[PDB]
């Protein structure tokens, strides 16, 4: 059984309380390694969240948006002053959550929830892309119906586009030609009663290629809604196949900003990267903060 | 092995995003052959479906209705800017779906899906009959409890009414002195599991009187939810008695709009008839479109 | 993976019309195997099972006794006249289910549901017990709360009576020093989400001590509420920790009266019994006849 | 590691079964000295726990009241026919459970949690106030959600009241100006997983004041349900700071009459008064009766 190291005891990555639309949360960031810098899109809260009303509140509204870090170490970044994706869309009114990023050829697709606000299941994956991580366009909803902890893998299978995704409460895959229709949809992981993922269970960022398979991340909810990391193998030439998913998660909440922070007992992580022969886990911690945890690659083991 | 062959590579209707009826989706269609002329009734939706929610929620609400069409040839119809049938009741709040229409003693019943909406089991068998494919009168629940792949045997045996129906997992048959109360509820077929019929069966459109039997198609859905077609054969006498049954399907998704569409990987049909020693097999395609498939009835074999 | 083979497509105990305590279902039996025969006692029926009233309705009752039978071989039974154990009315007032027997020491213990017919809850886990299988006492509710599926082990565990049990939905164990305060609950088993067990399960006849563990069948409930037996093996020493546990099921529903009866689609067994290295499982069919099924010792392989 | 050792090898206080309101229970008692006389104020049931149904269930209803009880060695005490405080009907309609009473500035505030009975999370903390522990008054909901395992601090924190709390799992604090409006709310202390106190952890009685912090005595819960209490010290200016915190449990079920009962496998502690340099620690056993065990002031060392 394998866990993470967090490389720092402290957030990487702090909200910004002059900057009205990072004010309160900086988290879940999806994370690229090109050109040897750490590219980290986190999402961002002007807000913290009252999330137990009937109904999204305008006086509770909080807008989550994507801004922008960069990284040569891999811990001190160079921020921008204002986010590099917001949601423009009334489907999006209430922001932009939880990208995950997968290069695919020469082309990297970012799936988001945009959420509308309009109710608490007016959400849906969607997608954006770009040649250079700078301009991002082609945006569509993937999925037309309440699904989030989307990811795209990084190459096709058979010739169709992999999405990994989450109808309620099961990691599923799906296919696609083209970007735009997907079908063959399967339920890949379930949670299991009695355990730490007993509630349900998402991807975390999109998986990482190894020889022995797909390093598929995930996190997983108790019964107490503790967001706690885990880790599985995808077959890998059949992704839709788990062929080995440890038991204990390789990352729970224990310092203080992941116990306690706008959401309790959170982290959370949308991507990771391979470098230097070890994996690098960003993850929110408690929906407010950035940490940055890693394994060496020697030591993932099934 | 046997299987039915399509007619055309594409849709033979289609919605009509003008209609807001059948704005969405055209499918699932019972199907009767009188006066040489096809009468197709069609399942319609005015919206997308939305499925995987706790509960069907207001805001992704779809209503059914039933269309007609007529063809002389099968593949060519005419079609009507409003529909035939539409729920009249609270358990229709969300419409009437999936219609097998049966001729019994020059009445004409259409038995459907009404769908209420309030939670996934609010669905109903419900009946309406007319002298004329025209006037529909009568409606009822037929019982009262969450079932539906419902059909009427197009004869009475031993004086009895024979009813088809769908208790999960299993096709059931049932017998009725008056229509109106069903007794002797018993299983005839049920899924077989580790094949592409495990996690339910249901019948197809009515089925189709022969020398050796009656014709029973009916659907199959896999672990992944593919609906395909299949094909079983019961005693003339007593079709209570399955006495073939076909190991392998008879149609599944292969056309792009089969795999394709608003619920991907399904054919599925709610009607069949024998034209020119030829069965006519209407089906729903990805519950998008309607297409049409054949085989000669001297081809079909066990 | 292995199966049970049954011994007779035609149930071995069926009900008895002239006798009204059997007239209508024998079925779920208890077995010891003594004096080198089968003592079968067997749970039965007085009139059909209306489950699906609000209330346990007088114009619906059905009262359930434990019938005797005496068998050589395991197939031919001698049956009598009347039940060998009835409800002592208003806690039982429905009567006595499901028997499970253990043998402790020189002792025989009956666990069965006593079912007052009062609400659906009405039912509890008691018990009796006899010197000689035949002179029952000592009646006591084992736990009082709702609870069924109920067996003792053979032996004590460190001086300890082990009770499992089944606070729904979860195979539980418990300790107990005097057969009548119980102690250190533990869930041991539980239901598997997209599985034919995903919905419950429970014990089925007391566990079956092998070189390599405890032998531990058991019953899941599919989603359809299709019954059908499962098998795991328990750890010798602790019977609390599970060291393994076949994903197929070893019976499920195929025959007619297995398939349709009283109850759809039921395999139960309350009883199974080792002789000549063969397991012999007794299983109610449908809640409606007692079937047999065994396998090789030998091919019982974890 | 240090530990309680038990005064009595039997209960302090047992049910009186002729009492409706305390026939099947006392348990989970505030305890007070004043007036060298210790004040003890336990909870009683009427009815035994059945807890194993999906909702609160009228026919398995129990109704908690706090019972008074006074004694001058701590061992032996006088009660009374009646309770001091009931539920009333029907915001606190299945009673009134777990008191912990604070002395602050010559005012006695008990903390209980009010039982709805309407759903398994129909409580809250609810407090009423006294200055002679007699004439209860002032009754309010301190917080406005599913809460419990409350206790104030004895004394303001920099002008502040101090509410010790259990959002599931962890112990958090929070600080009011009024005692009526609570803000700053923080997690304190967490479970650890794989150990005695895995589930979750509440406090029991309100903190003890020492020279070198505050001593918090807490419950712990086993990954099968087991109560044992644990310790802790918070730093004595800032009690949200947990200074030490002992891995061993102090006590925990033993005795059979806290092994066996309504609940099995419980030792669960309301209060605890520092009497002639010794700590008196009052406990439920089983939820059924209530022991006390002590330390030596001296003895407690992390
Ligand atoms: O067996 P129980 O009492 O229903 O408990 C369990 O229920 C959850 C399902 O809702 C499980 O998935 C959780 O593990 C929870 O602990
Ligand atoms: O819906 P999920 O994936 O289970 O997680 C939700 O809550 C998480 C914890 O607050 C957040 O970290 C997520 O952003 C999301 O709002
Ligand atoms: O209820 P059933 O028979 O399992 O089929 C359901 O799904 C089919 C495919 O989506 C649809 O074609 C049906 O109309 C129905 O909604
Ligand atoms: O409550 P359980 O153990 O899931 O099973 C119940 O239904 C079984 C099948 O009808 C019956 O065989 C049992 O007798 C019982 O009534
Ligand atoms: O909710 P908590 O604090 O975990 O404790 C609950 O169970 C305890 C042990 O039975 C009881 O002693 C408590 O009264 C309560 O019902
Ligand atoms: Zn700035
Ligand atoms: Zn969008
Ligand atoms: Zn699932
Ligand atoms: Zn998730
Ligand atoms: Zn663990
Ligand atoms: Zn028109
Ligand atoms: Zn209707
Ligand atoms: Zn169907
Ligand atoms: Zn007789
Ligand atoms: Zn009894
Ligand atoms: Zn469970
Ligand atoms: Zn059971
Ligand atoms: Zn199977
Ligand atoms: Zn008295
Ligand atoms: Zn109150
Ligand atoms: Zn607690
Ligand atoms: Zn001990």
């Amino acid at each position: 059984m394998f866990r993470l190291t967090r490389l720092s005891n402290k957030p990487i990555l702090s909200p910004i309380k002059e900057h009205e639309w990072e004010k309160e949360a900086v988290f879940n960031a999806a994370v690229i390694y090109e050109g040897n810098k750490f590219h980290l899109f986190y999402r961002a809260s002007n807000n913290k969240f009252v999330l137990n009303t009937e109904k999204p509140e305008e006086k509770y509204k909080f807008v989550s948006s994507i801004g922008y870090a960069v990284s040569e170490d891999g811990i001190n970044f160079e921020r921008f002053d204002k986010p590099v994706l917001v949601g423009e869309i009334p489907q999006e009114a209430w922001g932009v959550e939880d990208p995950r990023i997968t290069k695919i050829d020469n082309k990297y697709y970012m799936l988001y929830t945009g959420f509308g606000g309009r109710d608490w299941l007016d959400f849906r994956i969607c997608m954006v892309w770009s040649d250079d991580l700078k301009n991002w366009k082609g945006h569509r909803i993937v999925l037309d119906e309440p699904n989030k902890d989307a990811a795209l893998l990084s190459e096709k299978i058979n010739g169709k586009y992999v999405l990994f995704h989450r109808r309620m409460p099961d990691i599923w895959i799906a296919y696609s030609d083209d970007l735009v229709n997907w079908y063959n949809h399967k339920i890949i992981m379930s949670p299991k009663s009695h355990t730490w993922e007993s509630k349900k269970i998402g991807i975390a960022g999109p998986p990482i290629k190894r020889e022995d398979g797909w390093l598929l991340i995930y996190h997983g909810v108790d019964n107490n809604n503790v967001y706690r990391l885990g880790v599985a193998l995808l077959d890998l030439k059949d992704p839709s196949k788990v062929i080995a998913r440890q038991k204990e998660p390789i990352l729970e909440p224990e310092l203080d900003w992941e116990i306690n922070g706008l959401v309790p007992n959170v982290v959370f992580s949308c991507g990771a990267v391979e470098v230097n022969d070890m994996y690098y886990v960003y993850y929110g911690a408690a929906d407010t903060h950035i940490g940055v945890a890693v394994i060496e690659k020697e030591k993932v083991k099934f």
